[PDB]
């Protein structure tokens, strides 16, 4: 099963029960952005991300009244099509919005249940990823398509290291490929237990693609209530690309020296085959259509990882 | 029977009846459709070789001072990003795209591949998470019906076409419609069947390689290339990799037959086979921008991968 969260009086976690440890829902998000959850009929807002103010513009009351319909009017009935009763969590929804108080916001909103998770982010606003497309397609074996994969996305987003990290039959992990940046430790080629990506953190990527922890040195933000009104019971949030890291894999990659972490699953025949895991020495945000960017490549090297291995096989 | 290709109409070839369609070399047509240009250059030195006869209007240039030039002079910003981009021995599937902004022609799109030791240059005109939103409900689809119809609804969406449809291909070839979006008071063809030759078996192996192909006018004359042969070697310059490339004039008397004036389809291919086509009409003459016909190439990668899953969930 799982341990209770810490603020339901849960137990602390350790390696001895990294397994047990409820990362879908520690009732926090990362500070780079601000949530809100809000009824599936009413638009009412429930929860907010005691951040809100700041990225709104709102006096705090003001927002845990409202309705969606009053706080979001061009958005609420496309939101109230796009995600219909029923969907699955995975179903995700985005627009750009010009907002009064900061200039362009990205709204992802996904539903799980009553409830729908809004997420808000800045924003803004060539052919790299038609170029990538080509190159992945025409790489002639797995070795050559996971190099390009890691230069691929090293070149679109800056990061000081990239690697293609592939499980084995029993989830130890094998970095194949990397793509890094001079001065950096070369991770290629090293294999690494199955307890560092606990069972629990793999089924949750295997249906929702994509996690970052922005700054591995930031604190998480609650919201607030902490507990979803609807239920008395916690939100889930692990379809959200807010949520707070586990503190465990926070010590982690402090441990390694990192400041900012990516990364992207890779999946065929229904099963979690690797990551495409990316670095950064220092905190950074990378912002939401490059990160859309990366989602795609996901789906490409995940059809290409299938294509390749079928002509081994 | 399969039989090997005719020579080409220009080297004496035959003209092409329903008698002998599966053997029109259909990727050596020496010409293009009228909407863009396309330019030939050695793969080593950048010389000009071949051009098609409008070249000059698209680039504001006469052809000679065109084929006197390299391409280090004529594009000397993307001549380096094309020799990294497109090394010697690569595939002849793999395309580079960049846009330039040319003085007389706007911007203009460019895609570039590699055919042995011949460039081949495509340069068209050119001009907000629909992509995105798209990819989601795709993957969230419970079946495969429902696949097929939120791909064709989505398509149609984002084209405007009178008509997408899902064509699949049966083992004998035979295709069949089994979803379609289509424009009001237009009549149905889903669940029709067609017979395994109208679309032969020499276009269905480019079909597999080369995933996106279309007829902008049906009724628009093609543009020679100049001169007709690649001087490289006194033979056809292939152009199965060009989206350029003139439509078989079988292919496209059968579509004014059917009173459509533009044609595009996008392959969908699976375990290394051809699996259906996502195909669109149009009643009036319709060109789909560079970057539009963009989102419809990764739309078909995405709808490759989702038609696996859901036939997999399924036994
Ligand atoms: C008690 C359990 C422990 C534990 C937990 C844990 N680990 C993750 C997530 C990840 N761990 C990763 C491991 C690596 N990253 C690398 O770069 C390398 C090698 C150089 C390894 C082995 C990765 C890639 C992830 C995914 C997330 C990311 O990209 O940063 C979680 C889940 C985090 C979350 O989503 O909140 C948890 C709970 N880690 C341990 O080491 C043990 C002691
Ligand atoms: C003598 C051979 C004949 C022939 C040749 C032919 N057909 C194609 C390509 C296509 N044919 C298609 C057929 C259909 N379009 C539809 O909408 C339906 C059903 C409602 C069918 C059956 C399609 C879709 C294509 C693909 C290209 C496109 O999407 O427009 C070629 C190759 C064309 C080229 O690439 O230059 C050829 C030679 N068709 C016949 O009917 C016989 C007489």
């Amino acid at each position: 099963p799982f341990f209770p969260p810490l603020y339901l009086g849960g137990p602390e976690i350790t390696t001895e029960n990294c397994e047990r440890e409820p990362i879908h829902i520690p009732g926090s998000i990362q500070p780079h952005g601000a949530l809100l959850t809000a009824d599936g009929h009413s638009g009412e807002v429930l929860q907010m991300s005691l951040n809100a103010a700041t990225f709104l513009g709102q006096e705090p009351t003001v927002l845990r009244g409202q309705t969606l319909a009053a706080l979001l009017p061009e958005q609420w009935p496309a939101l109230q099509a796009a995600l219909p009763p029923g969907c699955p969590d995975a179903l995700q929804y985005r627009a750009t919005l010009d907002w009064p108080a900061a200039g362009h916001l990205s709204l992802t909103v996904h539903r799980v249940g009553e409830l729908l998770i809004l997420e808000f982010e800045p924003t803004e606003a060539p052919h790299a990823l038609r170029n990538a497309m080509f190159a992945l397609e025409s790489a002639p074996n797995l070795r050559a398509l996971a190099e390009v994969a890691t230069q691929t996305v090293r070149e679109l987003t800056g990061f000081d290291r990239v690697m293609l990290y592939k499980f084995a039959p029993d989830a130890t992990g094998e970095v194949i490929a990397e793509a890094r940046r001079e001065g950096l430790h070369a991770f290629l080629g090293h294999r690494f237990p199955a307890s560092d990506i606990p069972a629990q953190a793999r089924a949750l990527y295997t249906r929702h693609l994509l996690r970052l922890t922005a700054d591995t040195r930031a604190a998480a933000v609650p919201l607030d209530p902490v507990l979803n009104p609807q239920t008395n019971a916690p939100t889930p949030l692990g379809g959200a690309v807010l949520r707070a890291t586990s503190p465990m894999h926070m010590q982690y990659l402090r441990n390694m020296g990192v400041g900012s972490s990516l990364s992207v699953s890779v999946v065929v025949g229904g099963q979690l085959w690797g990551l495409i895991a990316c670095h950064h020495q220092t905190p950074y945000v990378l912002p939401p259509d490059l990160r859309t960017t990366l989602e795609y490549l996901g789906r490409l090297l995940s059809l290409q990882v299938q294509v390749k291995e079928a002509l081994e096989h």
